[PDB]
């Protein structure tokens, strides 16, 4: 017959066949082979934007790579020796706006290690899973985690309070916990503290937090930007009509003093040419192209997306190029060029740290992250075993212990590698609706993820404005749990709202958590009260 | 018989019970009075919340009223003569931070015209509609429109596109053809031309930006604050921790200079100090006061939230005091002894100009107010006719075209008097659900309304902190609309989306409704080309 056939009886009947019940669960192996396409496809803008996202917060290095500059801009710095020229130490402000050669080279560096470090990441995870809990599952370094580790934990050019390979142990540490806490059975009692309206809008929270980092200059296409009146304004004018802000000291007759060693932003201020940005209507065909496909039920549409925006702006004397004219664009250039390459990880591997494990911020995250993969994990991993038809009648479907413990190994994996924490991937369900039910779904994503290597040069030249549809639009399929809170209801209303409107406009999901859980507190303290009373027997 | 029963027998036997039906309806007079009072309660916080917002805007005065001040802060403006002792002359930068005196006290004066305004546009509108409707319906200035108003159309201190004389000629001429379109039966056929995901969602898009505003300094209680990576974060720290901007021009060697000209912010960045401001504190006070007042169904829970606010901070020598130890301090404490004040609108009333009608800006107001009055009035009133039970089994019930027209008139009206366009009121249910039937419910808070009248000293003196946790409660109440979406379709989850996020962060309601409707089009195409096609016999 067809040699299909035959192929699929001989791995039937083999050992490795009996081993993944190939047979008893009705796919044999093409099938599965058609899910791992299927499911690479569908989760495959991931390799972009985690690389981009974590690369913006800065990595491994600090100020001791910037290098002397000159006293004028136009001189060479090697070249500095004169009358009044001298040699300026760096300081703090070298790594923002302007930012040192240094530390963009640097930065360059730390974005190829991490590439390198998600495609290891996920291949290792997808792996894992695949032979231990024998699931069609993908794994893959979470959205919400890698915006909330970048913007939030670490901040922009390590702006925030606490340092990356702090943030790494963290997030090491977290690992553990959660594989210690799965290992015992308490994870599902501990997913009960949690109050219902907290647990589930603070998903749509972070959607919308994710569309706010797709509508800005630094993140995104644009569109959004600073206000003197009411902070945020409709920004998106070309990059020549944008200007920056400084502290200063007033009094009362009208004048002004700058503020010595203040930050300075990035150029968030614009002054004309407003909706005249041609980076910003590239952005916006490439979010008409994902969002068709979406309707029309393609796979891979943020692929398509991603790939035509990153594919127009690969010429060089455009305005939406990727390589301007000059010294980093002609490097960028030069790597671009190369069209494979082997690159072995230099900074980011093996580069955690214990020594701010005493202060009150690292905790803040270490649980914030471990929340969020005890929620979003056991959303998933259920959901899915609905769809494959693996629950029975008592609501477990036999390989969850490995399920949950390899998701919590595969988290520790990463951090070891250097990346923000790995779940499964909803996408994953694009497999199983396909006919996968087995493990080989997942050791086909990983031979892909080990093929998808060896492209770092083209996955470092992706713009930030090829970046950008794929955030909002993740925001707006996350927006969907809205509909089962019951708005009517002021009790539970309030928390939902405070939750997903705090999440973008502190910029943290920590504290939008935090406001949510204490509003429920005070809210139901009354009730609770009154229901204390009536059991000791004060009230009838 | 009781005298109670004696005088509703009396009144409902009388010509002016005739007049307004009250036997044919089951409602006598006692049962108007109280529905009245209810209505009057749940809907008394506009008399303190709609003059705040409007007198953000600056009203008609203009840079002419800034004073020449001294070369130093110190030497009172009059004794400033002597050695390198100049006057500066005025420009545009008096209406900004470091604000001119003069402009704070034309300032002042505006709010009390404004809050005069707002009292009498509401008492013509509601006598309006009671008398030639003859419907249980309250009319007010409308909430979102007063904040597109004052902060987006003529912008805070005059900083918008458009005048404050040339918007109201334009809330004029909408009125006017509301008005026209009304009266012709045009209204119900214009209302199809907004798609679904759009009409809906703008509401709840509408609530977010209310919101919004009450997290900001100028506005409400703070803890939202600039930042330079982000733009926004954590803020709410004490007053003496908060810094302004300005712009500057940078090189590529690390030197920054001032811009000349430059608009300057007002106290929007925190340096220390942060969740430590105690106007912040007393805001979340009065939030969760209001709070609990609305989860147990008492009325009036607003009024009670903001009065213990207000009265909080009626005291002189504390951190939370709404009359500081300075001039403009002590002039409003001196207004404020006085309890009771009979206040003669004097440069609010009368102030339209037509300068502005061929700017492009313009029309794009007068379609957006055009927009939200038909599509607010049409879900309202339809509404409200289902709880009185009047709508028969066409849809109709009977009293809607003087209704519509009422409407018109009132929103004309209230433009004459110099404030925002007026509307019915949700809260109207309140009085509805208490018996109320006919006419004499408005005609009962319209009396409420004139008795509110006097109370001017009183209600010109209520701080930021408190008009914050209404607005944000107004947001959450109105978040409700977003059950009747279907998130699972693309192709209205997409500019649902659009529409909510980009009001609340452009900060402007026409740009959101512009976004919602373009991405619409953009993605409907396809499917009308494709039925067209089939239409005109090109395809199958
Ligand atoms: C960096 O280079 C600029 C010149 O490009 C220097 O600017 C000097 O100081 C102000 C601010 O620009 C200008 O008005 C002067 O014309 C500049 N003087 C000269 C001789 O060019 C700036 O001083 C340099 N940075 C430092 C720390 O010296
Ligand atoms: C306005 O008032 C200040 C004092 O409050 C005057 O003095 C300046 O103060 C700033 C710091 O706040 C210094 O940077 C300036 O060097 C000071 N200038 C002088 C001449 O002492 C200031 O001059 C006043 N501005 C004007 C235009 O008169």
């Amino acid at each position: 017959p067809k040699l299909l056939n035959r192929l699929n009886t001989y791995v039937g009947s083999s050992r490795v066949g009996k081993r993944f019940k190939l047979a008893e669960r009705n796919s044999t192996f093409t099938t599965e082979l058609r899910a791992g396409t299927a499911t690479f496809l569908t989760m495959a803008y991931i390799l972009a934007v985690n690389a981009s996202i974590l690369s913006d917060s800065g990595g491994t290095c600090s100020v001791s790579d910037c290098i002397p500059l000159c006293s004028n801009p136009a001189i060479e710095p090697s070249q500095c020796t004169g009358p009044g020229l001298r040699l300026i130490q760096p300081d703090v402000s070298c790594k923002f706006n302007p930012v040192n050669p240094g530390y963009a080279a640097c930065v360059e560096e730390i974005r190829k290690d991490l590439i390198v470090a998600t495609v290891a990441a996920s291949l290792i995870g997808c792996v894992i899973m695949g032979l231990m809990a024998n699931l069609p599952l993908a794994l893959a370094p979470g959205m919400g985690t890698n915006a909330y580790f970048a913007y939030t934990v670490v901040g922009f050019h390590g702006s925030g309070s606490i340092s990356y390979r702090t943030a790494l142990a963290a997030v090491f540490i977290e690992g553990l916990i959660f594989l210690f806490i799965s290992a015992i059975g308490f994870r599902a009692k501990l997913a009960k503290l949690v109050p219902k309206p907290v647990r589930i809008s603070s998903s749509a929270g972070i959607g919308l937090f994710l569309a706010f980092i797709g509508l800005q200059n630094n993140q995104g296409i644009g569109l959004v930007g600073y206000s003197p009146s009411t902070l945020v304004t409709l920004a998106a004018c070309p990059a020549s009509s944008r200007i920056s802000l400084a502290p200063v000291i007033t009094s009362a007759n009208g004048t002004v003093s700058l503020l010595a060693g203040g930050s300075v932003s990035g150029d968030i201020m614009c002054i004309h040419g407003r909706m005249e940005s041609p980076t910003f209507w590239l952005g916006i065909v490439g979010f008409v192209i994902i969002a068709y496909c979406l309707v029309k039920n393609v796979k891979g549409a943020m692929i398509y997306g991603i790939v035509f925006v990153t594919a127009v702006s690969w010429f060089r004397n455009t305005e939406v190029t990727a390589f301007p004219n000059t010294s980093a664009g002609d490097a960028a250039h030069d790597y671009f060029k190369k069209i494979v390459d082997v690159h072995v990880i230099k900074h980011t591997a093996g580069a955690l740290s214990f020594s701010g494990i005493n202060k009150g911020h690292f905790w803040e995250a270490l649980v914030t992250f471990l929340y969020v993969d005890i929620l979003d994990t056991t959303g998933t991993l259920y959901s899915m075993a609905r769809f494959a038809g693996f629950v029975d009648e008592k609501g477990d479907f036999a390989g969850q212990y490995f399920a949950f413990m390899s998701d919590a190994s595969a988290i520790v994996i990463g951090s070891l590698l250097g990346t923000s924490p790995v779940t499964v991937f909803i996408e994953s369900s694009t497999g199983i609706r396909e006919g996968g039910r087995t493990g080989l779904t997942a050791i086909t994503v990983a031979v892909y993820f080990l093929l998808a290597m060896f492209f770092t040069p083209l996955l470092a030249s992706i713009p930030a404005w090829a970046v950008g549809p794929p955030l909002i639009l993740v925001g707006v399929m996350m927006m969907k749990s809205v509909t089962e809170i019951d708005w009517e209801d002021m009790r539970e209303a309030i928390p939902a709202f405070v939750t997903m409107i705090l999440m973008p406009l502190t910029y943290s999901v920590a504290y939008g958590l935090i406001g949510g859980i204490g509003s429920y507190v005070v809210l139901h303290l009354w009730d609770w009260g009154e229901e204390g009373l009536v059991k000791l027997g004060f009230l009838k």
